[PDB]
């Protein structure tokens, strides 16, 4: 098989030819591929979340080296771009592009088997690095929560993430109770710790928050030693000052993001980039024309309202220090 027999096979932009270009000169892996089948694909999927609607027709869809080469020939050599970076933080995360849902559930799904085949690897550099199974699994498992926002979101099982899931992958993301720790460098090489609230595990209280934040330097300094960060950096648009105009006292994250020190300066009134993210997080928002979208929270409201008003979200950036 060829890149180019691979990338019309599938479907791919013309745009995806250099990325075909790289894993073709890369190989595959000197583990082969091996996608577990059945009620080991059952147990595994139960394992990371994954829903039991979208688990059943995962394994239904799994593909085959014979009769899906393409998409066999890329499964290998995507898993092999992600494991030549295992404890990389410094790699950028590439996952390679979405398939075009013509090549059905297989295709939908693509980026699952990747997660699947990859779990074998991550899991021997856990151990390696010491990192407890309890954790080491609990922060594989926001691949549930990612194939659920996928359903949610478009209306049928996906997973489109999986530049987010090479984080986890590559064993540089790790979930410490409510929030996640990413091993993380600034422009000038300094270590940090990027800092991430996943959806799953319920508001962001307080009391959950600063534990995570407590278990962050001593979790970071035995297992990778090297690193040595003493400061957790986050980009939200749940950082935007903006939202005090329209949640209240009571809003777990207007409390937390009194602790945090802003350092990027305040965005001019007419950038909209941080529009999407906002409505990506709040409402996994998919095109729809505004008045669609549910108005049940108070942030719901918020976002919408201060949208019609012609005005802008936007992502902010800031520290904390580490515990
Ligand atoms: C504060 C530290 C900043 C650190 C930077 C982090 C960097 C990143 O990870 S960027 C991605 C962030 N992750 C996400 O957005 C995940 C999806 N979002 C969520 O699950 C939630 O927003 C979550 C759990 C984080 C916070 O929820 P919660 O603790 O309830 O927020 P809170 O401020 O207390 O809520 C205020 C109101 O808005 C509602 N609300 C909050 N978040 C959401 C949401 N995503 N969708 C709908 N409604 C929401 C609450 O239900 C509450 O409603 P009401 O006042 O009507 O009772
Ligand atoms: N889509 C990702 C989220 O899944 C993650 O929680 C966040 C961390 O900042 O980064 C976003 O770009």
């Amino acid at each position: 098989m060829d890149p180019e027999t691979v990338r019309i096979a599938l479907g791919l932009e013309e745009r995806t030819a250099a990325w075909l270009t790289e894993l073709d000169e890369l190989g595959p892996p000197a583990e082969p591929v091996r996608l577990p089948r059945g009620e080991e694909a059952r147990d595994l999927l139960r394992r990371l979340e994954v829903p039991e609607l979208d688990a059943e027709e995962i394994v239904a869809a799994a593909p085959d080296p014979d009769r899906d080469p393409a998409l066999w020939w890329l499964l290998e050599r995507t898993h092999h771009a992600i494991v030549r970076h295992m404890g990389d933080h410094r790699a950028k995360p590439r996952g390679g592009p979405p398939l075009p849902y013509e090549g059905g559930a297989a295709a939908r799904y693509f980026h699952v088997y990747v997660f699947l085949a990859t779990v074998p690897a991550v899991r021997r550099f856990h151990a390696e690095r010491g990192i407890p199974d309890e954790v080491g699994w609990e922060t594989l498992t926001q691949l549930g929560e990612l194939v659920a926002i996928h359903r949610r979101k478009y209306g049928q099982g996906g997973m489109n993430m999986q530049w987010w899931t090479t984080y986890h992958l590559r064993g540089i993301l790790y979930r410490l109770g409510r929030l996640q720790f990413s091993l993380a460098t600034g422009k000038d090489g300094t270590p940090h710790l990027g800092l991430h609230v996943p959806e799953w595990g319920g508001p962001l209280l307080p009391k959950a928050y600063d534990e995570s934040l407590h278990r962050a330097r001593p979790f970071f300094d035995r297992h990778f030693p090297e690193h040595g960060a003493r400061v957790a950096w986050g980009s939200s648009w749940m950082l935007d000052p903006q939202l005090e105009e329209y949640l209240t006292e009571d809003s777990n994250i207007i409390q937390l993001a009194r602790f945090w020190t802003l350092t990027d300066s305040a965005p001019e009134p007419g950038n909209a980039d941080g529009d999407s993210s906002i409505l990506e997080f709040v409402f996994r928002y998919n095109g729809q024309p505004l008045d669609e979208l549910p108005q049940r929270s108070s942030l719901e409201r918020a976002v919408i309202a201060h949208l019609k008003a012609g005005r802008h979200w936007h992502m902010r950036t800031g520290f904390v220090k580490l515990p």
